[PDB]
């Protein structure tokens, strides 16, 4: 496999070809991600108020576990980059990859379905709701497995750097989702009317599908690497060691997130639901630098890999100046246009006000995010996974979470951490700078 | 301070003398943790069993949450021992895992409360038990930064050497948190009486006298390092690196035997009883490998610290063997006297022949613990940290958990998750001592 080597006098357009080459298959497969979650959520209340709910509950507890597939992904993904870099034969990450992301899947197949209905349960579902949810989840962790060997093969990809491969995946994937939740919920073309375990069906068949296809890409094309059959206890581990920080920071900061949001549960109904517009909204502006980020760890650890730490450092600071330049125009969109953006969500004129304030305040701080985005992403690409972990649950904590407990006793009003939201934002950029420039200047 | 070098060709008895004298005052402190355990439950079952009931399921679930101390705790305690061991100033260390300590602890301090409640609002308790909880584990909120920080004294002192300081506190700490609660409880001297709160009070005044000791020895003898006032992030980031797989593996760890204990579940409550029974005799046989284990990492930390690699390899391997005869004996009692030592805790016919059996079936095992414990222990001193993870995970689950899965589904019998229970005791220590070999090879 060729790499993707930045010089470091590489002319600022001949970067961002690179970047925008990698990074625009990541956003599709973000975005389309995004569109099938809003059909299947449509699919779904064709059936009932509480099939919604079910589904609601389930595929946020789902997100939750699946900060697990983080440590097959990561591990696999950075070592892939880094030996790509280094002209090393990658295969043995590939295989070592999907065998440990299956046998990490293992207990959740064996007891996750369990253990979510468990914290469904907590989150005051009633046994008619976790009854629908039951039946939802259950194809689901039948092929958990099969989910978490396809996400390794998605890191394999983005790691040896075709991005490409795996949205041709995706958007096939995201087809066969689609029309399998709608013929098995409808029960359409004389098929039997399953409910909300046909909206399983359609995640589960269409995983099996995308693991079809990366298997055969592997065995009849050689995939991004040729399949050798041999597993290396000390790459085993080093996927480990990398991955686990990785996890760890995915599930904290879902937990952190409950705790914010909670803030904003007390202040009503029509509160929160704009909170939860305003982001689904913000998060389109999220898909960009996310993609990026990606983007930037296949960049950071192949140019580490081939010990080409200059090109590496010139690689991140223009992904980072023209992601903050993209980010600095939607984020510009949400402070001018929040009421179109807004509009089609709901009608209630105090939502509206609420989810448009948000909008505003959050839109300051996109560029901000676009320089956190891609140190993160520069930082996992020298596998140093433990950094994003410091910066990111600390930033949360003393800068956002804190602050809005002791203010909101003074002043009771949502703009209180919805403000300290965009100042953490900021402040965590300025942190990821700060460390980078300490970590590339040791390099250097 | 000096070290505990240990000379390649030291003889066998002068080896075992360093070992003893570390573990020693350990094996005390976790001793005298399930003696002041087995009096304070017999304190608050001075009240109901309701108020048992929810100091239970609150204990469960805060050892669960005390995952998150061994990050501190690992950090400073692997750090120190080898800044001992390269004769570098400890200093820093002690500072910086001290304010780590704190920080880690705020997200408990702020929300951990409700999200216990939130954890055992699942369980099957009910709202008077999580009325009783409550009430119980106010106080422990209030002051839990105090035991993050208590807690990473100890793993300072320990990394250090000097067990018999925190072993010194660990006596002063466990009377007045037996005297607190008794007091508390039972509205002693003229005091009112504060039910299940007064046995939360017993956890934190004696855990703030304990943090006020540790402090006034750090101000006025130099602790065991002096105290220097200069945060360093470079440490903070080494101490979050190696501390976060090992909290992690003490929270998966809980989270797998919730799993294995539901098999037992599922044979009524005098099998489970008797298995908890069978845990908590099992549990004086286990602090003595807990303690030993604890030594290992400072003995292996501080070798490895002065590059003294061979001896590292010479007090291992003496630790190990001399470990596994002291539990080759406890074993042997567990498998001769079973009845004896179940007779004080219940008369049931049935549950004594279940745990009698539970108690046969584990004394085997108990030298490969021994082995497993010491490796574990040796491979944390060498910042190894993401090694237990990957052992003891994969080992509970592909040697425990499933193989017990499968079988129950042939034969319904609880001899069957025991049995492997000490099949895959087994063969974990064979999978540590294989990959000590190898790391340590590696090294010479
Ligand atoms: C992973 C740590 C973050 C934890 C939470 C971050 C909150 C904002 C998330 C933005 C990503 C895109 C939003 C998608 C959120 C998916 C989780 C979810 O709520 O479930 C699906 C939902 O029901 C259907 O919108
Ligand atoms: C594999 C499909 C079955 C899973 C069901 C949908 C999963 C949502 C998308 C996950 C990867 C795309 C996110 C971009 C890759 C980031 C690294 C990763 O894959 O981790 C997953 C994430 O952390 C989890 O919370
Ligand atoms: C589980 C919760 C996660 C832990 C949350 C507690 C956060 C405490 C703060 C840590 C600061 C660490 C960030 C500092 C990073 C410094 C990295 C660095 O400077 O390294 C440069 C080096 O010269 C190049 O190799
Ligand atoms: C001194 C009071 C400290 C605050 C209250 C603690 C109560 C639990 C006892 C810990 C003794 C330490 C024995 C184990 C030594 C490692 C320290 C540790 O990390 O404890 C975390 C453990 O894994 C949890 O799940
Ligand atoms: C959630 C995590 C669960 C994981 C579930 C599957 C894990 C299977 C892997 C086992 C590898 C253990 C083998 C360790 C290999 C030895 C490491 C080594 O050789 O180190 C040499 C050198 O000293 C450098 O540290
Ligand atoms: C198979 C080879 C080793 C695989 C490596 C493991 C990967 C790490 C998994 C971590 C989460 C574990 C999830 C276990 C399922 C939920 C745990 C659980 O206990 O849920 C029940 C609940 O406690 C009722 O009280
Ligand atoms: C503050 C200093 C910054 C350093 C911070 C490092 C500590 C982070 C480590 C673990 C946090 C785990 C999160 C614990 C918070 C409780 C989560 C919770 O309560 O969630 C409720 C539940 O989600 C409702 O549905």
């Amino acid at each position: 496999m060729q790499r993707i080597i930045v010089n470091p006098n590489e002319p600022y357009l001949s970067v961002i070809k690179k970047v925008v080459k990698l990074s625009i298959p990541i956003i599709v497969v973000n975005l389309l991600y995004t569109v099938e979650n809003m059909i299947s959520m449509i699919l779904v209340s064709s059936i009932s108020p509480s099939a919604v709910a079910a589904t609601g509950f389930s595929l946020s507890l789902l997100w939750f576990i699946y900060s697990l597939m983080a440590l097959s992904y990561s591990g696999t993904n950075i070592l892939i980059a880094q030996f790509v870099g280094a002209k090393k034969d990658p295969s043995p990450i590939l295989i070592n990859g999907l065998f440990l992301s299956f046998l990490i899947s293992l207990p959740l197949f064996f007891y996750g379905k369990d253990f979510v209905l468990f914290l469904m349960k907590v989150l005051g579902a009633s046994e008619t709701v976790r009854s629908l949810a039951k039946e939802y989840l259950t194809p689901i962790f039948w092929f958990i497995p099969i989910g978490f060997l396809t996400n390794t093969f998605y890191g394999a990809y983005n790691g040896a750097g075709d991005t490409k491969t795996p949205m041709k995946v995706a958007i096939i994937m995201n087809l066969t989702h689609i029309g399998t939740a709608y013929t098995l919920i409808n029960g359409k073309f004389g098929l039997p009317k399953l409910g909300v375990e046909g909206a399983g069906w359609g995640i589960a068949i269409s995983e099996i599908l995308a693991f079809f296809i990366y298997t055969f890409l592997l065995i009849f094309f050689k995939k991004p690497f040729p399949l050798h059959l041999r597993l290396e206890p000390k790459l085993l581990f080093k996927m480990v060691r990398l991955g686990t920080p990785t996890a760890l920071e995915r599930a904290i900061t879902t937990l952190s997130f409950n705790v914010f949001v909670g803030f904003l549960a007390k202040f009503g109904d029509k509160v929160l639901a704009a909170h939860q517009i305003g982001l689904r909204i913000e998060s389109i502006s999220f898909m960009i630098g996310f993609g990026v980020m990606i983007a930037s760890t296949t960049l950071a650890g192949q140019n580490y890999g081939a010990r080409n730490y200059r090109g590496m450092v010139h690689a991140v600071n223009t992904s980072a100046h023209f992601t903050a330049l993209v980010m600095s125009l939607t984020g510009l969109i949400l402070i001018l246009f929040p009421h179109y953006l807004v509009y089609p969500f709901s009608r209630d004129p105090e939502v509206i006000e609420w989810a448009s304030y948000y909008l505003q305040i959050v839109g300051i701080s996109q560029p901000a995010m676009a320089y956190a985005s891609i140190y993160s992403g520069a930082l996992k690409g020298m596998g140093k996974t433990h950094i994003p972990l410091f910066v990111n649950i600390s930033s949360f904590w003393l800068f956002r979470i804190i602050p809005s407990y002791f203010l909101l006793k003074v002043i009771h009003s949502p703009l209180v951490p919805w403000g300290f939201m965009t100042f953490e934002t900021a402040v965590r950029a300025l942190f990821y700078y700060t460390v980078f420039k300490k970590v590339v200047g040791k390099l250097l």
